[PDB]
């Protein structure tokens, strides 16, 4: 009876059908499907896999496509060798993909990387292993100075902490991956690197011409600039995910957790989902039981109010899977029990709100929303209801796409003629599903009279 | 556009069609029938004509019977004139009516007055003037010690606190006057010598007897024995009317206040209708214009939240009515300008309403739409005096007319409500055709969706 | 047991220091002299015998001042017989009072009755008995259409409902028994028709010149002009007189109620007293009883927050005065015992020490808030709150120990002196339990200005008897 | 700006009065002393170090003792090799010292292990890295069965979770080291493994018959039964210690979150102090700068409402103890600041808790930046702080135990005065030193909190004043 959602990185490891299985039954909802590493071949499979796994079981789940994303990297090295940096010497970073490079100097992907950066700015490599000055910029060229020591190796990322990236929205690969993602009919794309609005509406443009305009698209912030712009990232995102690795190598450290906190609230109040991803439960990926503190972060996380959870590499590439998502169900059930409700403003908030208030009134414990687009579900999960959320729809890709909202179980139904047959197939159903029994109230939310957009009704019924 | 209702008492001098037209147009919502004196013939062309101009206007307006009920009074002195009485002595009721008694002793109408009275029992002369209590039981007499100085006069009225006169409520007049009401049909039925639940039942018994099943009973609380029993009088009504004037002789002046607050109070938290009745602008009998005590009387009876106010003599038999109709309008529109909304095992009824008028005053609704049967959903959220008119769309023409009693609900009978959303549909289209709402304007729409009658659980917001 | 106040014009029947006893046992708390009738030795006998009870008995309370103020009266007629004046007829009022006065024309005092009126204006005559509308203005004369019959008599009151009547603030004699209010050392003063702040600047720089700038001014809201004028009167004066009877005759009527209701709430915020006046029990005049109206008129006055009651004829030439005192008592007490505190939620910090400290009193049920004050403002301070505990006014000041009385739930006690706040908090819980108000175990609240002048409240202890 | 104090375990790193100034300039606020290892003279020399830092620099500081505690280890293995444990092998524990261990079998130093043990219970081994399933008990000996691959090595400790062991509350060691506590005149005793009340009384008498009675005991709770007395315990103690990595290995993981929580909710009501400990900013004993995780958890940890963080081994004997301190200080101050207070709103609630509430109320209601408080004992200021004021609370006190411990409490700065005689006198020098503190200007409001006319442990007068 968990309301916060997981999604699972599915890989080699638990692609088949009876891993798959078993991670729905152990608390899985959502399949994330990482770009950065795999073929389509791969994924397909994985994808056909799951849903006739979902067509066989009658479980429901969700599909999310996160992109690699565009990335500054180092490149090749002299006969393939790892080179040892000291701290105060003078390293240099030129654009040039022609070079090999040594102690003293080493190439970048980045063709703006000379552009970018100025004096005084801090380069940071191999996810903040050794941490660099920039003393000065000629040419092609980027002089810097080391300050500390540590050993450099082969493809290493690149981090510029308080500096406006001009990359792309995409890789050309991500192009490729998200027409991929429109063919296999995804429900989500988690797209990477967001920094700016303009971001965001490329990858809407781009899903948009290879019909995926239904395909929700959740904004990774992973640096300060995407920070900086969240207000806009998220009007015109579907959802955020919260990459606290990221930040921790790109925003002082102190900061890291008001801005998931922030992020997380802001969100909540813009009734889209978010996603706390990264830095979950890694130690499992070798051992059989998480540490405290991984608990502690995930619960917490959970408490700032997250729609979900994500497992990242545990899942996927590692040897104890569904140990990491038992676990973290456990810790979603364990933290969800404690959790209450929140209780010019419009219609809708009004409405659900209201909703939620009269459920908590008369110990509702299932409120049951008429929704096509799946607005209603989420505006009724604004303020994290004691109540179950059953969203009634005839449409399978928010049907899906609910899957990832907190403590909402969608149903997927042939048609809701109308409000009073609304009220009666929902009593039917309530108590079908079992979450409800006679004798129970139920409080029934929809939209009557009115265009898809707009939630105006809400009803109370005894099963 | 006031919000509180104006009962009306209709007489010789205001009874015609364009003189209740101009009473409509006032103020006036219902027209109260007091039997206590006249004929049928009368309150049945007063009933026509205002159907009338009910029917000619497309005004709406309800009907209140009232009953006159039985009353203990005293019996004939000498010579058809006056007499004198003195304080301390003994003086002695007998329940015999051929015995005459200027002093010492004296006769009652009432059979019975020395069986259900006990030793110790207070017996009060003429609206309270003269005070004594019994001091003895003995026979067909029963002596009494004056305690009050006073002058007692022919045929006074006789009141018993906390002594069941062991009367019904209805003498063979009042059944008769109810079969009458029955056969005119008349919406609202205002039961006078209320004293226990049983009195109410016994009018419903006689009602229903004659196919007046549907027919609101109000209580009228005008005793001691009635204000103490006032809860099962009130959970066996439809509606109370507060007598300050009756109780005023029967209890302290400093508990009165208090009794009406306590008794309106308790009725809208019921959701049963309450009028403010006696003593409202008597002056106006006679004078053209109230005393300033009678107004702020009148105005602070509002601002406790009675749902009507009652003229009784200023409308039936006075002088200057239409006036006293005005300045009543005119002060209830000022104290309703002022009031603000009330919000509040619990109930979906209750839950949905609350939840409603909060919703309405939230999103700066000028209407609340309602779908009513037997009218308990508009009295629901009537109990929460919203800042919203209340448009009452019902297929029941009785309860479209006894909503005109409830405050701020405009009733409105429709042919047909066939679903939630054609409720939606012609409650939209009726609220703009009132002229209450106009384009742009959100309307929270209250009804009972899949339930029986007595059940409101559904709440809709829409723009008109 | 009673919170809300008494004020009793005292008469012939009640000027007897028996009666006066009576009268202080009953309930009053506050003599009001009324100078619209009776001389210098009268009133100061009155406040003699008052002063000689207060010192035999023991008890406290205070002396109040109404002057007559200015008025235009209608002059006198022919054969000193009334006269009838039908409607639509041609009535004139004349300004030369030398004219003796008919059916069509009577004189009245006031030189400016052609001036202030204008043509439309209605001209009520006996306390609204005769109405009449203003049809012509010309030289001396007010030429006027009678709007309903009526008997018109020798001297009788003039009523302009709106109508702003450019006459002084005090009468001739009013400064004179101003300077006998001073001489004699009143509490109060109840000024009549304050029509303006400026009128209220003018009694107080007047009794300023006798000794007497530390006399409380209460404004007596009587007219139109007065009650538009409302705010910055209050902000001049100490306290107000609601006089609903002569508003009833100058504003429509039912807007009455609202203006009460409206300044006693203005009143309440300003920490400033407020009495509910005319129209109480005048019936008691004649009979034993209170009409229900009346008691219920007396309950909603008080439940609108009023600080005292007044009696006015009741109390000094009625027939039944000992038993109006009683059952007003009677009321009070019925009212008070159901009326709550007010915890809003401007203010500063007086404000919010002394709203803390009712609220931790009724937290801690305390029956008693001892507070200590040189002006009263600390008392009126925590009083606007309306604490359900009693206040218990320690003070070194006599004049606001006799003004105190006025101020709702308030029990003034004279003390020697106040050397500090220790000082205070045992004086004040000894003179708790010697006040017989509250007993060993109670909590009670102390409030007082620590480090400050006298104007400015700042302390709230908590103690236990 | 911060409030939230920092508690440092101080160690070779940081032994030197240099380093010590330094570390109270960081932000440091406490000297923690981890009896598990040193001797008396190295932590008086500790001590003498620390209060000259306070003598020369004027800097007010308080010093914490944390017992070792006892334990439950196992023993010697043979030719002090390590020795590998299957999973699923049946494994041994024996009540018998004189054997040395090996694959099969080795002693614990616990002579209840045998009777406080049952079959079934779980027997972790080394800070939980082997974890065993008891199968069976007999004479001297524990049979278990291995649950996981793993290497034994020697004097490991043992954790048995769930398990009420029947341990002394004191060690005789430990007794000593509370004597010398009471030798130093140490402001806190932090007690190890505290499970019981009878435990908090136990060390109370110990202290108290050496002239310690106003030392404050903070008692640290490690394991199920300690988190099962708590009320108790707190009721019996001074504060508590959260002693989250103790908790790990005992409890459900996914209950350690809201132990932490609900312990840090029940310390804030009770008016006393709590310190979160353990796993705090350890990454930092080999690098310059904390992970994000830890950040958080600190952060989150204040956020609940602790009064104090920890630092042990970070400060003690790590590279980079400087910096430790001070991005703990940075956290501290960056989450202080979004803070807002939690006033009121358990059904009956006495005086001092309305005078104080109400203080903070009005604190808050005239933007008062300081709120003044008169203490002996130091409960008025703990009784103000329950709120989270904005306001910093400036404590005077006559007593200097309690001006020493007040600065474990959060966002309260303490000042020693040598009398106040009465209300008005207090009122008069708080104002003035409330000038001279720079924490409040002319103008500025000022609440000054007090007991009037009461014995000690009770508040009942507060007072509003312009400065």
């Amino acid at each position: 009876m968990k309301k916060t959602k997981i999604v699972c990185t599915i890989g080699p490891k638990t692609e088949s059908e009876e891993m798959l299985a078993k991670m729905l039954d152990a608390g899985m909802n959502v399949m994330r499907l990482n770009f950065s590493h795999g073929d389509y071949a791969e994924h397909g499979q994985r994808i056909q896999n799951l849903r006739n796994v979902m067509s066989k079981t009658g479980k429901t789940a969700a599909i999310l496509l996160d992109t690699k994303g565009p990335e500054i990297r180092t490149m090749k090295l002299e006969g393939g060798n790892d080179v040892s940096l000291k701290a105060g010497q003078t390293f240099t970073f030129t654009t040039d993909k022609s070079v090999i490079g040594n102690s003293e100097m080493v190439a970048v992907t980045y063709e703006g990387f000379t552009t970018d950066l100025s004096v005084g700015n801090t380069v940071l490599v191999d996810d903040g292993l050794i941490g660099m000055e920039v003393t000065a910029i000629e040419g092609n060229k980027v002089i810097c100075k080391v300050l500390n020591n540590g050993d450099l190796g082969e493809n290493k990322g690149v981090n510029l902490p308080g500096v406006s990236i001009a990359l792309p929205a995409l890789a050309e690969k991500d192009k490729q991956d998200l027409i991929f993602g429109c063919e296999q009919g995804v429900d989500f794309v988690a797209a990477s690197f967001i920094r700016k609005r303009s971001d965001v509406i490329e990858i809407r443009e781009h899903l948009k011409a290879h019909g995926g305009e239904n395909i929700h698209i959740i904004s990774k912030i992973e640096n300060q600039e995407g920070l900086n712009n969240f207000d806009e990232i998220l009007e015109a995102s579907d959802g955020i995910m919260v990459a606290r690795g990221d930040l921790g190598v790109e925003i002082p450290v102190e900061e890291v957790i008001f801005a998931q906190k922030m992020m997380i609230e802001k969100c909540i109040r813009a009734r889209k989902v978010v996603i706390t991803a990264t830095q979950m439960l890694d130690s499992m990926i070798k051992n059989p039981r998480p540490t405290r503190a991984e608990a502690g972060d995930v619960a917490n996380a959970i408490l700032d109010g997250t729609d979900a959870v994500m497992l990242s590499g545990e899942s996927a590439k590692g040897k104890y899977p569904l140990e990491a998502v038992s676990i973290m169900a456990t810790i979603c059930e364990r933290t969800d029990r404690v959790m209450n409700s929140r209780l010019k403003l419009r219609i809708t908030e009004a409405v659900c709100r209201g909703a939620v208030e009269t459920a908590e009134k008369l110990d509702a414990p299932l409120i049951v929303v008429a929704t096509q687009g799946g607005k209603s579900a989420r505006a009724v999960r604004k303020y994290f209801p004691d109540a179950t959320i059953l969203a009634l729809t005839t449409n399978e890709k928010t049907a899906h796409q609910l899957v990832l909202s907190k403590g909402v179980v969608p149903q997927l139904v042939k048609e809701i003629t109308s409000t009073d047959d609304f009220y009666r197939l929902g009593k039917e159903l309530a108590l079908q599903s079992g979450l409800a029994h006679k004798g129970d109230v139920v409080v029934m939310v929809s939209g009557a009279l009115v265009p898809s957009g707009t939630t105006n009704t809400a009803s109370v019924h005894v099963l």
